[PDB]
């Protein structure tokens, strides 16, 4: 699930800090959730280390990292303080998909009994079946129910059949993705080539991280077929960081290379190349913090996440919002907002919360693009085999960017020719590479297991590209200084709105025991009542369900009694009349609801026991306000039931 | 709600034969509301029946038709064997989507505390807090909530200041309209006018029956302007039947007169004036042998689908002809794309048939709840053809979208239930879906039908490519095996009625599928939500991992739907992760899915029809388990609680 490798090459570093580097890289991928780690390094305790690079050591365990921080700490054969002056030392997390979690199905997993070569695997090799048989014909003993031994098997199959002595570790390693299936995620070590890394993916992200106090040879690699590498210029000492996630390299440097598919990444006496059956890759700048993936003085990311929303919205609008001649501008979208204006339909394509966003903002788009805009669901958008026109604009959103279903309806709008954009918010992530164009949503990591900043900052993005549409219509002007005062006022009216902890608690206490409630809302906050459904659903386990205020009237309006548990949003735009009706409505059939309101409302407060009362805004932005209650009574209704809110589940 | 009037003028009635008509009246009415009642008659004792006609007598309680029939017996102060020569009485009953349902609200209102005018209205009205503040300042006292009484106290204020002692009944309520807005069907009753009826419309059903052995002077009454009358020539005898509905006068004529906006009927000395045969058998509204409505309508779904293709369906050469597009098809084959509007299940419908409309006509297909269409003020163009589905053809929400689509220059195409109904009138063309009258509150057949018919036009717009010969030819066939097929389903009634009795105390239920079955599974829960008053809400399979699947444990109830289509593999991965959360789903799947009854204890088998036909098979099991759900709760499946059947306010 998590890989980490990290080479020091001419860096001296004892034994200890290797291990404490591969453990601290470990530690930052353990929010993915996983079931066992393990490491690799070279063993021995001849002071001379060049002579320790025949012997790799592992140490693989179930549990968590910690037990293995332990576990490598508490071996009386193994001196922690040799000092390498080359080494390279290897670790991964895993959620088991092939064999129970155990020690021997942990990895990395070898590739016989002395450890020849050793690889860890962030995936799964659909035909690891015919591969084992023709490997055991062969006489390889497994020892793993994993198909990750496969792998470890085959290179050292590759070797043992070499046509030469000297072939090199990349020409094995090209050999046995050749015969693999499926997805993967490599990193490979070997006795007989002391030193050196291979690093391969076939859909599954890596990437490299790089770190010297001398210059480079370069910032862009090119690519070799079957002056060309990077390396330092004037001396050999460099560091190299492998890793499937950045945060386990950020800390380190924020100079990375996010490898493509088939990309087979070598490190041969200490200089980085890529090698592929004038293309290159380039080493770009991560703006990624470490400060944005630790929890701080929180008690939990999600709290984090949800009380750091201020912050997140101006993250997302820095550089694109100018508050002092209402403009916008995404630079995503430069050299094809062009194009896009000439289009005759916008499709957003999502799922889950990702989805909620397209719905959140479906309106203001059609209110400013004066275009067509259908809000499809990714999977269901797939089932149906639906039209698509090269004069589509498609529109893909996605936080981490990799979501399955979603990247197959891009590549499937791809295909159509239809122009598409991605707003994802992870940097070399498949969306935003294969999209034509795209926005980076830049409300950092998303570390919590629920979506929460990500949604809102989805939600500004989207709101910011429908300015951007209209920036030539003059009957638009005022409306769209309206939206983007509110936009400047927005950061502090979310943290009056996070100042009603308090009474949200309350509202929890209130549903502490309930099993069922009912999340009542139309037009702007039809996605407000699925949003606040869903984080409801997700973290509390209790059967929270989002119903169109509109709709009660043909059936659902049947659950209403003294006993169903109800919220309801009423705010001031032009549906405000229709939500006091569905009020009415429910009130008449022995409900009890508790409303979301404006703060002036006085109307609704006194006629109603229980109101939240959040501030006003623009009524195209209202929903990230409206929303925020729910995310927070999601999260003190999981904490007052004795629940992990930052465990998967 | 309903209307029912019954004016017998010169055929001997006693006290007792006309309460009974107009409860009976009420009763073919009570499915369009059943939270009050009320009846408006002559009181006073005297054997002459003419010195009676100046006392009012209202007689009004909360609760159904059958909680007004016993309050109108066993009463102290009328004597039932008066003779009436000539006499009027009014009746209705009341959805009471505001305020309570007291007899005080109720209709027949009145404008005095003498009842000299009575009023019986459907509708709204728009400005009654205007007219409300105007008639307290002149003296008049009001007492109920409602928006009717503004039409009591208001008919006194014309009245109270004419300018000739004998101003027509019509012209006091000609000047009402005026003042009125909005929409609203009346039907007036005073004492100064005795035996004198009006009867005015204006975006409400109101038409007028007539009975008499003798013949009628004319079958064209002529609309006048401020050999004219409907009346019998050589006698007197003569019936009336006001009524908002037909199914309240079929039973005792088939001779109505079916008004149009401003239309104001007078009947005066039993003569029909309006100032400015029916196709129906009463068998239709009957529930025959069955011990409820919705369970006729359900078990006759093999008669209704026929009903819905005959004549239009030809299986020798595979040819599809709706008559109501003949004049169009032509010009929506040139059209861009496909917009269905509706609300409920009739919405559901749309969603159930998309994806069969996208790969025949090959144009973009949408589906919108009307509600939310008019919310967002939708982009709408004259090259666009919007389908309006409405059982009821009378639905505001739907009925606006097509006025607001009509605005905007687009083709309209109306999928109704209801000959007259405004949206059969207002769309350009359309198709009856010819299910019969529909008297459950809950659609069972119109869902099916509605079906059927998007399915018939999809196999129009492509009867013209080769290269879809054999798929229409498969559909076809489908089509002539489907009636067949549901009696299939239909034999599976008792076990049904079994897995209902594990699941009826239960508080939530969640059914799942995908593709042409995302429909099925929200349909099925709005069923469930509907008459049983359980938690149940659908959910798309595919989302499951996106968050809901947390909401799964061994306690959860679930049902989920596979059936042997493109998406078998996928839906068989999402019961793989339900069962992983150790769910215990029932399944509805094909009978030939061996692998699924094996490995899986509760199963529905129904029999496998094509893709894009089967969810109507997997719909009818969802529609029989709401039903014995209900009745193991002890509720009326006739009769839900908090609301009646179509929403025309
Ligand atoms: O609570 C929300 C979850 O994070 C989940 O619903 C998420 O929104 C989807 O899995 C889409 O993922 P992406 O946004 O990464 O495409
Ligand atoms: O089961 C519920 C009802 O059938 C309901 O969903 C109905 O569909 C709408 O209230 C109006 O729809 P029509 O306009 O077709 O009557
Ligand atoms: N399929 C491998 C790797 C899974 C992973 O960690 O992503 C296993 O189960 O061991």
């Amino acid at each position: 699930c998590g890989i980490f490798a990290y080479l020091n090459y001419h860096v001296p570093r004892t034994r200890r800090e290797i291990l404490e580097t591969l453990i601290k890289g470990l530690q930052r991928l353990e929010y993915r959730g996983y079931d066992s780690a393990g490491v690799g390094f070279d063993g021995g305790n001849d002071k001379d280390w060049e002579a320790n690079a025949c012997k790799i050591q592992l140490i693989k365990k179930k549990g968590k990292v910690k037990a293995l921080d332990e576990e490598v700490h508490k071996q009386q054969d193994m001196d922690l303080d040799i000092e390498f002056d080359v080494h390279l030392g290897i670790a991964h997390t895993r959620w088991a998909t092939h064999g129970e979690p155990s020690p021997v199905n942990s990895h990395p997993q070898r590739s016989d009994k002395n450890n020849e070569f050793i690889v860890i695997h962030n995936g799964i090799i659909t035909n690891y079946k015919d591969l084992k048989k023709f490997l055991e014909s062969k006489g390889y003993d497994f020892e793993s129910e994993t198909d990750t031994e496969t792998i470890a098997k085959l290179v050292k199959y590759m070797y043992d059949n070499r046509e030469s002595q000297d072939t090199s570790f990349t020409t094995l390693v090209e050999r046995v993705i050749q015969q693999l299936e499926g997805a993967f995620a490599l990193v490979f070590k070997s006795v007989h080539f002391p030193g050196q890394a291979v690093g391969t993916r076939h859909g599954s992200p890596l990437l490299i991280g790089v770190r010297s106090e001398h210059k480079l040879s370069t910032d862009h690699i090119p690519i070799l077929y079957r002056t060309t590498c990077l390396f330092p210029v004037e001396e050999k000492a460099v560091e190299y960081y492998f890793a499937s996630d950045a945060s386990a390299v950020i800390e380190h440097t924020n100079r990375v290379i996010f490898l493509e598919d088939d990309d087979v990444a070598a490190v041969v006496d200490g200089r980085l190349s890529i090698h592929r059956i004038h293309p290159g890759r380039a080493v770009q700048t991560l703006q990624m913090e470490l400060q944005q993936i630790m929890k701080g003085n929180f008690s939990s990311f999600m709290q984090k996440e949800i009380f750091e929303q201020p912050e997140s919205v101006v993250n997302t609008m820095r550089g694109r919002v100018n508050f002092d001649d209402y403009t916008v501008n995404l630079g995503g979208l430069k050299d094809h907002i062009k194009e896009i204006q000439r289009c005759r339909r916008l499709i957003l394509i999502a799922c889950g919360t990702s989805y909620h966003a397209g719905v959140a903002t479906r309106q203001v788009l059609e209110e400013l693009t004066e275009l067509p805009v259908m809000v499809e669901l990714a999977s269901d958008f797939l089932d149906r085999n639906t039209p698509v026109f090269r004069d589509d604009v498609c529109f893909f959103l996605s936080q981490s960017g990799e979501t399955a279903d979603t990247l197959m309806g891009l590549r499937y709008c791809k295909e159509r020719g239809a122009l598409t954009v991605g707003i994802t918010n992870t940097v070399g992530s498949s969306i935003s590479r294969e999209t034509d164009c795209g926005v980076h949503i830049n409300a950092g990591p998303e570390i919590g297991v629920a979506s929460t900043k990500a949604y809102t900052s989805q939600f500004v993005s989207l709101v910011m590209f429908a300015l951007m549409m209209c920036d030539d219509r003059i009957s638009m002007q005022e409306r769209r200084k309206e939206i983007m005062l509110g936009l400047k006022r927005l950061p502090d009216l979310i943290k009056e709105v996070l100042s009603m902890d308090d009474e949200i608690q309350k509202l929890a206490t209130e549903l502490y025991h309930q099993k069922s409630v009912l999340i009542m809302g139309r037009g702007y906050h039809y996605a407000t009542c699925l949003e606040g459904a869903l984080k409801i659903k997700e973290i509390t386990y209790m059967h929270s369900e989002g119903i169109l205020a509109g709709e009660l009237k043909h059936g659902p309006l049947a659950l209403v009694d003294k006993l169903m548990p109800v919220i309801m949003i009423i705010m001031r735009d032009h549906t405000y009349a229709k939500c006091q009706n569905a009020l009415q409505q429910v009130v008449a059939r022995q409900g009890r609801p508790v409303v979301i309101c404006d703060k002036e409302d006085t109307e609704t407060i006194k006629n109603t026991k229980r109101t939240i009362k959040v501030p006003h805004s623009v009524d195209c932005l209202q929903g990230i306000l409206s929303v925020i209650p729910l995310q927070l009574l999601a999260f003190h209704l999981a904490v007052l039931r004795g629940y992990d809110v930052d465990f998967p589940r």
